């Protein structure tokens, strides 16, 4: 029960009229984070749940007060390209909603690998690292070889052609777990940040 | 340089006359040497060369060198779905233990006879990290993931068989919902325990 | 001919102007159930066939009188998550239209497995069990091991990423038929309820 | 506990010295013991150990123990598309019979020479349940399913071959339309008959 | 050059403003048939090419005069279900535009196989048979075994789930070519009727 | 009954002692008997039993019985892309000839050295039907299909190899554009010639 | 840094309000080419960046002055069908923006192979050849065998059915690299022209 | 006719008694003869027949005839990801050198230990063309492609293994982003070097 975790509603298939109904049911108990919440659904709820915030790029709403970092360290969220940033903020906002400090390192993909070496120590000073990437997926391989903290890698569905909406990054990423890497499902920013938050709070 | 980890040998693509070559190249470590995926015919080839080495048959791993105490008092729980998983479970198990981790094995607890899984639930919940290894019924990872509030790393196993050579287990674990599961690639129990070991010792 | 079954029009590709034409053709003979009937098509037919009912969540229209249970027992329709409920009501409404009592057990997925043990006897007291699930598909494995009545399992296309719109549940579900489970096609709530109704009426 | 079923041995992953181990562990049942997928070399290994056991060559099943009468007077019809199916058909057949079911075999009736299938249509229609086993021409299940108003369980068989190792038969049976068909996974005649047997004895 | 064939514009990717431009270019020479012509594109061209006809269900426009049957026999176009009829009329209209008599046998799928035996001689009296079907694809197997004229089979992309938009019929159909069957690409009504017309005019 | 065709034996799944069983069951035909896919070790097993039979090594076909004249004066052209195709080309070739067809072989004319293909273009164009057999470079079927105004049946061959075991050739031929091509399934030269033979004799 | 290349913004996922922001950031330095720029996004930017040009068919905007050919030779862009022309102009416009002369040879697909032999010398007089094609993909095979300059082949996603949105051309094209051919990703006109420009400027 | 290239033998499908047949058919060239994919058992079969020939074991290539000087002073760099790549890297290497190219090998520089790759970056950058050969970690091609402003041809290697037999490496290289990469098909180091050699000598 009281395991110290917020509440997570799969806001993708649920109706705006329903999300109020689910929030207002658990509104007396416990922060309430909702993931994959369209901009058309937050507008329809804005006055019905007038405390909630909305992170546009992340498609996440939070009703309630995000805690202060309960752990002295931080989580590195590392992005290969700007197109990755929505699923990145889904991770970074759920990690912050679960009580973790988060240091963002966006747009340092391998096609300009000096950008990643520029922040290479910030990454190393995190307790966990989330690596997000599309197309090639190469970035998680690169970081996994270069840091000695747990790395959770999120493939994304960005790009085109034989990206197979994320399949090629997922395969690339799975093929480098021997370097200290685990992988979540495509676009699953929330899901990597939930295991990330657990790792970080130990 | 010195992150404490033992020396790893990928012994599937190295030769018997070439393994003894790097093992004794680092015979001044005082740190253990773990050799993964070493077929039983290749340990008989070196058994004269390294009389002291230990060989874990099911796990195809050979350890040379004095094991010191566990590094931290928590344990990694290794949960297996069926007997066909025992080998790749034992590769995770032996790697985790060589790396300094206490390991508690919880084998044959697939959801076909789920009472088995509640039998040893106290043990699973007590671990700092849970490695779930499952073949055809990769549904075990989700069942676990929704019963523990600790990190779960899932290892899909290939076992031949509308399981499409384990590809279904990999897909089933990725698409699992007990948020808190994170997936390595097929049969890679080593790398699971490598990420597990980092997670435990933090 | 007179085998005791209603009439089933694949209302997906057929036009609203046509469904009236098909209903009004067989309207003199025999209940008439139509499956995959959009809400935009029922409005266009509401006055042209003003007796029919419409189950919104199920996307099924029935013109005619649903029979009373011709069998003393009931069919358990068991759902893993709320997102599964449309295809669940397609099953539950066709099972009721074919003359079966139906006991619904919705939202008891494995990510909170206590909810399923809460209703575990209701399931067992059914003559047939329909298990519906998305993403992981785990639930059908779990129930198949726990009841000793025929279980028909419907994968659904809900979730995201490597769900492959239902493929991962279908594979998961097919891989547990040795526990007394058969599987229908993705989203095929109607089709599992048609075999279910046959089983139940013996 | 006591659901009446006989004892099942998955004899593909068990060893010859280990099979005689559980068979004689339950030699006080008075109930039959059915051992599926037992290669002809493994029955010669035990033929001394169990002189009374019967072995059904094509079906790779070994039955130890006195078969009592059929439990119910209806029969299961086992329909096979071609000769290449005889083995997995015979695994369904022998399992169904060991479990207490009268079984009527209707073999080699594929739609290439469909007059064969109308030859023995009276027999098929007379069954309480029909198990259809088909390789390349998995179209047989639909043809049957639209000629019988009784439950049909389809078993796709692998036979090597743009049949993609049976995957086409599995897909073809799932996507069948004679509503009333339900599919097990590849080559799993046992589990088909296990669901068939439940359906018959109800 | 003058091989006796009409002109065939892939009207799918081409613009309405362009199709007039392509027609009016070859309008002085030679009938002009255009395939995959949307209803939104024919309206935009109706006054610019005011002689052309439009077959709504077929999405084909013909500018010019369809010839009278230059061959005494006819082509049987055989459809399994009503959902198949668009791609059927794409075949039947291109076969008629190329000078062939066409006898249509729609909706006689295997789920009611008596309907096909009702027309079984009409099919046999054709010089070529086009078999169109979705979902299961079974129908082409059935007819191929029952007629001894060339059968060209068109899979369609109708149905749902693991139809894989036509892939399961294509596979089913390819797996019965030993009965005197060739297969075209999914939905390719025009393409089967072009080989059909050649066969018929010999 | 009597459509003129010779007797066919699928000799891949029949046994050597069982082949001589049906061959001499119909030794009163006066019509030829064609046995396809007969391995060279299985013809040596019967060579005593049938001293008169002919065996075409590359094609794995054995013909017993007096070949009468060709039934019609046109010929079938069998075009092969490379040497690796010679076997399945020769199965089409020998079947077509046993069935009563004049056959002109045009081998090794792949588009890598396309001048070879224009070398024997007069011959190809002169055929009533063209069977194109191609492995990796299945592009040959389209090239032919757009140079002949006669029916083209394409046979994809498996040859191991990012050709995905011939699946690419099958997909490439289906998606060919020289409208006038029709595809059989992988390696099935027999059935190609069976449809070819019907087309030629009409 | 100053390697002589323009600037390339993946204008697909980026917002119109952002592309101005990215252009106007690098507007002081260095031509600026933007690829996959919708017609709805260029209108919204037309007054904010009023120097840029827009190639409608190519979906490319260029802000800045395209250089004159810095190399005396030219690049042949060769198209199989008119449907290929968008991705062709994406290549031809990026090759021209990077300083290359470009000779276009559109619509000479293999279904009318005389059209390609008509321009066969123009192709040969280029220093590099880009071959673009859909459906069959055959054209790259044909040209690769016929020119002895580097050939870069772009599969496209045009056609239907088992085109698998470009997969069949990609496979066909990859299967002819032994003739002096490399392949880029589906629809990647820009990407083949970037390697093409490098080759040409040596 | 005379493009300068040496004579190539595809020695995987040619026989040992047939190889010596064309090698000595062109023994009046004064130009070298390169024989690719020649197993070590097939070179021992000819070693008497051609005493002067050289055989490169790892690369399965045999070269007969006097190598003249390099044709142009630039070199091709052949970069390999791991040891498992050495064979197909060496086929590219030896072909490039036989064709007249200076070749600099840069092996074992995968991104797991990326410092290795910066070790020999000066050499890589100095090449006119870079052939990148990579198995599981096909991410190497992108890393290179974004560090060199010269043409990169990538060769995916099959190595068994959630790498799906190299298919992931092929997909990963296609979907790479360091624009400047171009991909051959699986294991085809020869054809890579054939395109590489053309690119270098221009
Ligand atoms: N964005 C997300 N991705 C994956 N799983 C999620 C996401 N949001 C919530 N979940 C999980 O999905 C389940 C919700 O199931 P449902 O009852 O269908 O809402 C819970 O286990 C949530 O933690
Ligand atoms: N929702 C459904 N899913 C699958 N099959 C269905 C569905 N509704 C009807 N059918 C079956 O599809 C066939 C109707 O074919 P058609 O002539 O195309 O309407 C019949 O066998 C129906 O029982
Ligand atoms: N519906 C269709 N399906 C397949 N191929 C077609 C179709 N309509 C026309 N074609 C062929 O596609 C080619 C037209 O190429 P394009 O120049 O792109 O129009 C010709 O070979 C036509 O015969
Ligand atoms: N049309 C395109 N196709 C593929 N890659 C592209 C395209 N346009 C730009 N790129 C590359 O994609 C990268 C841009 O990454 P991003 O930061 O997400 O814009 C650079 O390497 C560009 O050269
Ligand atoms: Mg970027
Ligand atoms: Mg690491
Ligand atoms: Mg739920
Ligand atoms: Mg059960
Ligand atoms: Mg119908
Ligand atoms: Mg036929
Ligand atoms: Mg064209
Ligand atoms: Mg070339």
């Amino acid at each position: 029960r009281r395991n110290g975790f917020p509440e997570v509603i799969y806001g993708a298939g649920k109706t705006a009229t329903q999300i109020v109904g689910i929030v207002q049911a658990l509104s007396q108990q416990t922060p309430i984070l909702t993931t994959r919440l369209s901009a058309e659904k937050f507008a329809a709820l804005q006055p019905a749940l007038p405390t909630a915030v909305y992170h546009a790029t992340a498609q996440c709403m939070t009703v309630g007060e995000q805690p202060a970092p309960k752990t002295p360290g931080y989580i590195a969220v590392v992005t290969a390209g700007t197109s990755d940033q929505p699923v990145a903020e889904e991770a970074a906002v759920t990690a912050e909603t679960f009580g973790n400090r988060v240091e963002r390192v966006y747009d340092v993909g391998v096609a300009g690998i000096h950008r990643l070496f520029a922040k290479l120590d910030v990454i190393r000073g995190a307790r966990v690292v989330i690596v997000i990437a599309g197309m090639e997926g190469a970035l998680a391989s690169v970081v996994g070889g270069l840091v000695d903290k747990p790395v959770i890698a999120v493939p994304t569905s960005v790009g085109y052609g034989t990206s197979f909406q994320g399949m090629t990054a997922l395969l690339t990423m799975l093929n480098s777990c021997a370097s200290g890497i685990t992988v979540v499902n495509i676009d699953n920013g929330f899901g990597a940040a939930y295991s990330a938050s657990m790792v970080n709070q130990m």
